[PDB]
Formats: structure tokens, sequence, C-alpha cells
């Protein structure tokens, strides 16, 4: 690729709106008895005995949409992604302290609060965002493709090597509800026509701490000026929202998710 | 579409009010109001449907303010505000009569856990957005709005997430349930909202207050909210924590909040 | 009031050294035998039973002085008239290091053989800086609660101001609530807050913290200053040459070896500039 | 070493990638104890004198020596003017369902991943300077296997060694092989890297971290100048432990993550 | 009077040092087994409290002796004045360790509890000593003599015995940090109304087990310059360098506890300046 200038003209500048609902393992609000569960997992256990082999309601897997774009065209325009509006939804439901299965924190107390394990990123990017495979246990038994993990890219089963990092465990998150979070990170040595922003927070009953607000905005220029490229005029926008634990009274837990919306302006970029 | 500012002698105002909260039990003044901004004991059944209580809902405050007659017209653009919770101070108090000790011969828990906290200055009512923790919750019927009251019908497991359908507008002060209805970010292009959660249960309340704390309302264009009908809406919602009873038993708290709110003149198409 | 120009000069600039003590319950340290208890309140419990009847010792209050300021004009009967205006400050809670103590010979213990719970848990700081008494709005925990009578000797409270009992809507905002810190150990904290509706002629700031054992968290050092002027570059105007000062430090729970606990307090110190203004 | 103006050509800006596996005790995928390869073993204080820690239980600092192109009184030296750098793999600590992890109650989710962490990295044109300090100065470390203060000096520590000593210095030049605690940066010395670190003790306090690539750290000093690399080589340091991994027995072991680089380099000319 | 920064070759100095902890213990040259460590910390159960010098943590202070500049007792003079410093705590790497043989464990067969809880973290740079006030939490503690061999504390200064007031502030309980080990950390915190020819840079954090959490690196840089830009001026050409840095607790098997310190690097720049 190489960046020419900013087109000027009429409609050179256009916006985008969409949501993505979270995809926790219970993924479909529409199948006939499972969906009680959506936006959830199903109880998280550890086995007792070896080998882990988990089921993929317990996997919660990265969003993703590729939002198609007005059509333009060796010298060609592409639209260039400049910033972004983007905001968790739903985040005041989380003040429910009275759901009829709560655990309460003790006797004839109220209920504990989805809190516990939080995992936030976005990314936009002109191309599908690139993944890296890396595990806490190798040994793991992983459904088989479904989702697609390590083992269905490399074709054969993953070594101890995958609990670091392996140049060979790579993939593209081109598949809504598809590639398991605790399988796949963003790959820091490509993506560099995307942009990503994330973060963890671990602990059984940490406090869900987040923010709300229509007044902030993400500049997507890099250090050049220079925005993400949408190539055959798609963008690819992806996150994940996991906001906490669900506390059962039997002691049982559940992960839960949030859906995230998303404002992105664009505009026009002559390119050769 | 927006034109130029005016200017003129008196083309400057200020907009001075306060919100009590409306945790649940919402009057100061009823045969019952002994509890006036707290919830009622919040408490999981154990066994199923939810059936929640009015004075376990707390609800969001709303008011519309006339402004002055203005009348291509005038129009009041809000620019910036100063807004303040009131009453943080109180809740260093760790003896209320019936509060549950943190050990034996100790003081009272003090207000701590769950904390929600939000305001929006527009020019029309705030847009909203429904979203339950548990579709299978049966609210009470049309008393406090819910997504059943905006649909018409029950809810599906799809309003567990996003559901386009469940929109609403804050137009009713004490009468949109927080843990229901959220802020609608695909809308409210002519408002300004800000907002936060904590949760946990014993988390510690740590609020800040100071006079000299101003939020500029302008957009990137250097546009305010333009009040449409010479109204201004206030809203906000201010969750402090729980009182703990010696029973065992929990209850929500708010604290009112206190606006200051600067509006120019300012022409239009 | 209308204000004019800075005055340009030799003396044009004061520096205004203070320093104030917590005043927790017990508020002086000359009595004769509870004056152990200096800095700290009696031990904080519920009742049991209605209603609340909290004595003195048990309501930490805000500190305030008015500091007298060199005259000014050798004729009051003008329009216009030199005043003292506070541009920044220098603040800061003096003995931090004190609180490593985990050795109060009457200290619970964290564990067995273990060293004592540290001074720790529920933590409200503030200051103001004004050029006339902070103005302040009551509202309370709970309405039914007995304060201790001013005319017995008690703090002024709710009641005091409104020459009546507190009704339902005092644990809301009441427009007829209000007061003003004029009395050092007078206004109790967990009655009256800064009132944000007026205070244009103060300058205040202030956090709280709950929790039981939740840490105290504190900074200081001689290198940070508050600037005092407003969005249109003025400070706080001395009206009858008087410069008030308030604060409010509370720094934790101090835990005795019984399970019984009471509240602590720091002194606080200040170092206000001031210019001289022009004034209609 | 006069540092004079900056080389301006066509081929005057280079860029170095690369990543580091982390070295917590069990350091090669490739034995058959491998399995625990990003971990230590159980860590467990044994109740009496001496602490004889192995050497599967002292994570040490991750470096590589990257070698740079040709460039040759005056001459050309590579100047480092800023890095990108990420954990990665962090997205794989919500696994609360190990097989063998302790239950935060009855019938629920395994402790995820949380308490001790410790993050580091550093950019030079030499290697790192390193100073010794210990906890105890009676531990009995493996002896040489890795290198600690008993190592550098020929005799045994004293007491001396829970403060600083400044005849207890070393220069980090092998992988896995220089113990988190018995070495930290030496801010008297490394007047050409850069470094940036923290730490956070505690058993179950969270794991609290970020990740972005649009994140950028700038090496140059107040004089505008960036790490100089010495003999073409440039020396990329790191360590980044994420807490403990909670076992069904009581038993705790230290994990750690992986850490990327993306290093911008430009020609100038020295003395 | 402050005038002029003196323009030349040599103008520009810098002055490099680190201190150790004192503690409790604080010679390794011995019971030294303990360096860098308190003693074990109780409630003493009864009134009053006695505790042992080995109980009370106490500020690191060195003189740096600076270049001669006035070859002269004149009018006007030359004077060192610090402009800036790189500071850092060394040694936070060391606090991973979490298998000392003598540590309690977490839970049954898990690791011991990491060094946490208490921190306080202070640092100085001046012209002369710093300026100390005193207060304590009981004003009723009996302090070990300072001729018998303990440190410095109010009633050393006073010559008379410590009252309720000195819970609060007292304005004649003051002092000058002039002795290292001598003056306990919990009677004595810096001056806020002196120290004119200062800057201190201080915090606390209290609770029985937070997480210690800490920061290096050979980037920061602290500014020394007041508002006017002026830093401290070194009359008697003496650099005054101060700290302490208590890191939290070493929770023993036995449930015993002891406070825990670490030491402290300084790199300070120092340029000539002209004053009256
Ligand atoms: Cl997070
Ligand atoms: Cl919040
Ligand atoms: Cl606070
Ligand atoms: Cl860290
Ligand atoms: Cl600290």
């Amino acid at each position: 690729v190489e960046v020419l200038s900013v087109v000027t003209g009429e409609d050179s500048i256009t916006q985008i709106e969409l949501y993505l609902n979270p995809r926790m393992g219970v993924n479909s609000p529409d199948l006939p008895t499972t969906s009680n569960w959506y936006t959830y997992t199903y109880d998280l256990q550890p086995k007792g005995s070896s080998p882990d082999q988990p089921i993929k309601e317990n996997l919660p897997a990265y969003s993703v949409a590729r939002v198609s774009l007005p059509m333009l065209n060796d010298t060609l325009q592409m639209w260039e992604a400049i910033s972004v509006k983007t905001e968790v939804v739903g985040i005041s439901s989380l003040i429910n302290v009275h759901y009829w299965d709560m655990k309460r924190v003790h006797d004839y107390g109220a209920g504990i609060p989805v809190s516990g394990v939080n995992y936030h990123m976005f990314a936009i990017g002109g191309e599908p965002l690139d993944l890296q495979g890396l595990v806490l246990d190798y040994q793991t038994q992983y459904p088989k493709t479904g989702p697609i993990t390590i083992e269905t890219v490399l074709g054969r089963k993953m070594t101890p090597k995958n609990q670091g990092l392996d140049p060979q465990a790579k993939a593209k998150l081109d598949k809504d509800g598809n590639y398991p979070i605790e399988v796949w990170c963003p790959d820091p040595s490509k993506n560099e026509n995307s942009r990503y922003y994330g973060s963890i927070q671990t602990g059984s009953q940490t406090p869900t701490v987040l923010q709300f607000s229509n007044t902030l905005t993400t500049v997507l220029l890099d250090e050049n000026g220079v925005g993400p490229l949408c190539k055959g005029d798609g963008l690819f926008i992806s996150c994940a929202d996991i906001v906490g634990f669900l506390f059962k009274t039997s002691g049982k837990m559940a992960l839960h998710g949030l859906p995230r919306y998303f404002n992105v302006t664009l505009r026009k970029r002559w390119v050769k």
C-alpha cells in the first residue's frame, strides 16, 4: 500500500452504527429450551480428574461483524476509519441483587452482585483481526469443529509449547461466536491495518467497575495520521465484554456478558 | 440547522435545582415514609419466579424546567453544568440503632457496596434502552414502566441482550427502574450523559465533592443541547450502597443531586 | 459588587499561616481526666433499640477559624475600596506518620500473637477557604435520631435551626435546613455538608471513604498548590477583613482489644497567599 | 563516547520485531517435565530452617541480544528511539476450569490466577546492570545453574546483602539464569539502557493488565538521545509474573506470560 | 536575595548516593540477622506502652560535602542549587519471595503471605536539615531514653513529660533531622510550617494485608524548582538527603509480625547560583 491524499468533495465523510450481542456460550435467544441462559455460560467447575473436557457452552467467544460500506470504484479510493464512539450497553441491569437464585451474602441478606472476572476488548480494522493462540493448559481437550481452537489450525494435538507463544498458533477472527477467548488473543506481531484496546481483571468477587458516556471518542489515526483502510469496502468490528459471575444459591457459578455499541466515522482516501 | 450565537445584553442565563432520590419509598409525607430515600429489604427468595415489589426498584429522577420564552428562531443552548451529590458527609454515621455490627461490641457496618451514579442534561427527554438480568422477572403491572409496558407483551429471552424494540423515553420522575433501563447510545444526540457502576457488597463507597468542578456540555462542533419548546431536561440516579440491619437484612440507599446549568441564546434554522 | 483591577504596589501580597486541631468529640486537652482521648471519639455502637440518642463525644465536628487581616482603607464611606483576595493555598494533613503505630497497648490484634490492627476504615477529608462563613446544608441518615439539645450544652443540628423536630424529608434535601460554619466543634459532620447552592465567595474540596478496615491512603508534599481563582480569575474576597478557614480530617478507627471502636482525626496546616484588589 | 548528528539518508531507519517466552522455573517445552512450562513448581514455606529453594522455584529474567546490520575516529551507531511492547496471552487467564484448580467454595468455579505480579522490560545498547538484594541472607541458593550473589562474590552472603551492597553487582547476559528475587535493575549504572517496572503483593490480589497496539514508549533521554548499540548489539530484557495457580491440595505455583517487542532504530554519528 | 545562574564550563555537578533502611536493627555488623526489619510488634495488653528501640523504624539522612565555591564571608556569594533528582527504591523484586522458611502459609499447604500491609514512603532534598513536627498516637507511651542508647523523641527535646496536646499539633515539639537512625517515624513528620529550603514528597498506606504496589524506572525525574524557578540552596556547601521506605510486614509462622524496609538511591543535579 502507498497512502496518498485525503479525498475532498461532497460525500467524503460517512458514519456507521451497530451493536453486537455477547457470545458467552449460550449464543442464541431463539432455541427451544436452552435459550434461558442466553448471554451466560453454563456452570463452570474444575473436573477433579484429568483431562479437562469442557463443553462449548462453557467457552465465551469473541463477537465479530463485517460491515458493508458504500462501493467506491491500480490507483483507487478506500474508506479510512478515523474515529469511534463505543459503549457497553445495559450496565444498569447489574444493580439487581434480588434475582430468585442469587446466593445471599450472609444469612437473610441481599444477593452477591455480578462481580469477579472481567475481560473487555474492542477492535476496528480494515480486515479481520489477527489472533495468536495460547492456553493455560495444553492437555485441555476442546471440542471439534463448533469452536475453532489451536489443534483445529495445527491439524494435530497441542504440545507444551502452546502454554507459551508458538508462531504456528495463528488465526483470523472471521466468525461470530466461534473463537474462544481463553484460547485466542490479538496478535501484536500483525494487525497493522487494525486498532485494538483491551484489559482483564481476575479474582472471584472483584468489584465490576464500568463507565458509560456519550461524550467519549477514540481517535483511530496512527502516528502518521492514517486510520485503518477498508479492503473490499468492508469494515471489521470486534469485541468481548465479560462483566463477572452470577453466583447461584447452590454455590455454582456462571460468567455473564453485555452487548457493545459502535459509532464509527470514516472518510475517503486515495491509495495506490 | 445551527446558526450563530446571539450577541446581546441578556443572552446568558442560569438554571438552579435539586432532585431528591427515588429508591422505592419515593415520598416523604405518607402514613411508610420512615424509609424515604431507601428501598425495602432486598432478599433473593430461593425459588422462582422473582416478583419484585415497587419499593425494591430504585428509579431515575427527572425534571423538566421551563425556560423564558424567546419567540429561524432563537433557542436556549446548554453549555456547561456544575453538579454535586448532596449529603455525602451523612455516610460517616456508624451508629444507626438497628445497624449490623462489624464484630461483637464494634461499630455498625457503614453504608457501602453497590454504587450507581449518572446524570444527564438534554433539550428533550433522555432516550432509554431496556435490558434485564433475568427475562422471567415478574415486574409490577402499570405503577412502574418496564419492557412489558412498552412492548404490550411478555419479555422474551432476547431481552437479556439488546432488543431494538425495548426503547422508551425518561418522561416521569420515579417511574423507570434503573435495573430495567439504561441510556440509549444509538440516539440521545441532543443530550449529554455521564455514568458509572461499582458492584460488590461491602465495597467502600468513595465519593468527591467540590464547587470548583465544571462539565462542558458542548460537542465536537462547539454545540450544546438545544432546548426545543423551551424545556431543559435534567436526569440522574445516585445509589450509594446498602444499610446493614441486625437481622442480616439489607436495603439500598440514595442521595440527592444538585444542579447549576448555564445557557446561552442561539440562532437556528 | 463590582470587581475592579489588581492593586499594583510594594506590600500588595501577604501570606497567612495557621493550623487547626481536629474536633472529634473529646475537643480539649486541658480537661481533668477524659482529655486522654483528645483527637478521638468515644466508642461508637448501635444502641439496639429505638431511637438513637448519641452523646457529644461521639460526634466529630468541623474545625473553623476566622483570621483578622491588616486594614486597607483609611475611609469606609468610599464607594470603591481595597479588599484582600485569596489566590492560592498550600495545605497539608499533619502527623500522617504517627499512623504506622501498630503497638498501642490496648489494640485488637489482626490474629493471635500478631501486631495491632492499624488505624483504618472510614475516612472523611475536606477543607474550605472563603471570604465569609461556609454555607451548610443539613442531611441525616435517620431523621428519628435525637441529638443532644444545643441548650443542654450540645452541638447545633437541624432541629436547632428549625425550632422543631426533624421529619422524613430531612433524609433528603430540605431547603429550610441551612446554617453557617461559625463555631469550632459545634456542627456535626454527619448532619452538615457544604451547601452547593450558595458558597460563591468560598472554595471547598472534599471526599469520603466508607468500609470498616479500608486502608487509609494519604499524601503529603510541600510542593502542592491549590489555585483558588474561579473561571473569571477572581478568588474569594474578604468582606470585613476576615478570612475563614474550615476543615475536617477523619482518618479511621482505633480498634480496641474488647472489639470496641473509636474514630480518630489529624490536624491540618494552611498557608494562604492573598493580594489586594479594588472593588466598587 | 561523544554524540554527533543523526544520519540522514534512505536506509537510516530500521525495525526489530521479536518475542520472549517466560522463564519461571520450568523453562523448556522440549523436555519429561515440560508440561509445567511457564510455571514454577510448588512454593511452600518449610516451617523450619534453612530455605534451600530448587531451581524450578526461581523465576528468572528473559533476555535476547539482537544482531543489527553492519554499519562500518568517528563511526555510525544504531540508536533506539521508540518501542511498542505488549504482554501476550492475557485472555488465557479467564480459564477458571483447570482440572486440578482449588474451588472458591463448594460447587464453585476455580480461583482465577492472581496474587503476586511482577512486570518489567528494558531496552539497552548493552547488557542491563543488576544489583543483588535478598529477603533473607541465610538462603542457600543452588550452586552454578542459577547465578546468585554468592556466585559473583565467591564467598557466602552476609547480613549486609539484605540491604544494598555495592559489591553485589552483575550483568544480565544469560536468558533464564538470573533469579528475579535476587536481582533488580541497578539505578547507579544503566546510563545506556531504559527500564520500567512494577510489583504487586498479596495472595489473591486481582491481576489487572492492559493491551493495545496503539501504545508507544519514547526511549530518548532529556537530551534527545536513545540507547546506543555498542558492537551492533541490541539488548532486550523482561519479566512478567501474572500470579498463582491454586491447586486442589492447597499447593500454589507462580505463572508467567510472554512479551512481544517492536523497536525502532536510527543511525547516529559518534566520536 | 537570589540572583543569576552562574554561567561557565563547570557550573553543573551531579551527586550520587544510596541510603540503607533504619527499621530497628540498623547495623549489619553483629542479632544483625534481622537487619532491615523491626523485631516482633505486639500490643502490650496493659498500660502503659514501653517499646524497645528495635520496634521503632526511623528516618535515614545524610549530609553531602559539595565542592568549595567561595574562595573568600562576603555579601554576594556562589551557592550550589539543587534543580532535579532521580530517585528509586532498591530491591523491589526481592519481595516476590513467597517461600521464606518461616513465612506463615496463606492456607494449609500453600505459599507464604507476601510482604504486604503498612507502607510508608518519603524522600526529601534540602540545603539544610529537614524540619520535623512531633505528634503521637498515644501521649502515655514511654519511649526509651536517648542517653541509654535510644532514639530522640518528644520527651528528649522538651526536657519534660508528654501531655495530651501531643496527640495533636503542639508548636513546642519541633526538631531537625540531623541524625540517622535517631528520629522515629511514628513520632516525627515533616513540618509544613518550615522547610522553605527543602522539598519533601511522602505517602502512607494502612491496613494489615494491603498489597504493596511500587514502581521503578530510570526515566523518572523530579524537578526541585519552586514556583519562582529556585531550587534548594546548599548553605555551608552541604546537601541534605532524607528518606523512609517501609514496605510491609513479614508474616511469621507463629503469628508474630515484623516491619520491613528497603534502600533508596539518589542522583541529584546541581548548578551554581549567585545569591546575596
Ligand atoms: Cl477488565
Ligand atoms: Cl459508580
Ligand atoms: Cl477520603
Ligand atoms: Cl505489577
Ligand atoms: Cl505509601
